[PDB]
């Protein structure tokens, strides 16, 4: 698990890398079981969520470094009569703390929620592995 001192991160603040991709132009031709086996290649997927009504999926791996590769690699697909494209979702801590590119955000620790302060402590997968929120360190996203 990570959670490594970073000497890059301001006072009083958390980093945190996203494990949730987002997937743009899902028609009704792209399909889970589909989808899994794709993002298969890189990880082991922890969830996919498709709504065809929106045009798009997301789809969390259990770790990092596998959502990483499978984002570049995926992120932009020809498919039946469509293109999949792979971006960063950013579903954790405040969207203004963010960079939508990469999917990592610097969050000042004020301006986590109780929940969101629950979360990073009791994670399965991410967050703190059970320590304290403290400055200085980085993290993966929390399930929540």
């Amino acid at each position: 698990r990570r959670f490594e001192r970073d000497p890059t991160i301001p006072p009083d603040s958390i980093k945190v890398y996203s494990r949730t991709l987002f997937l743009g132009g899902i028609t009704r031709s792209v399909r889970e079981p589909v989808l899994r086996s794709m993002f298969e290649r890189f990880g082991s997927v922890q969830s996919l969520i498709l709504n065809h009504n929106y045009r798009h999926g997301f789809l969390k791996m259990f770790r990092r470094d596998a959502a990483e590769k499978a984002q570049v690699a995926m992120e932009n697909v020809p498919f039946a009569d469509t293109t999949i494209r792979t971006k960063w979702s950013v579903g954790f801590g405040p969207r203004e703390c963010s960079d939508f590119s990469t999917g990592i955000s610097v969050i000042p620790i004020r301006l986590l929620t109780d929940a969101d302060r629950t979360w990073l402590v009791t994670a399965e997968y991410g967050g703190t592995g059970g320590l304290p929120i403290t400055p200085g360190i980085a993290l993966d996203e929390p399930d929540i």
